[PDB]
């Protein structure tokens, strides 16, 4: 997918993806696949 804008909203959901990065969201972590350095991969919604 495409670069997706990480303002999805303000509801600090920060997600724990395949790379050790707790992402404020989903969607923060669209940020991360889209401008990170590896496409990370969600594994727990907190922090780790």
């Amino acid at each position: 997918k495409p670069d997706a804008p990480c303002i999805c909203t303000m509801q600090y959901d920060p997600v724990c993806g395949s790379d050790g990065i707790t992402y404020g969201n989903a969607c923060m972590l669209l940020c991360a696949s889209a401008r990170s350095d590896t496409p990370i991969e969600l594994v727990h919604k907190g922090r780790c």
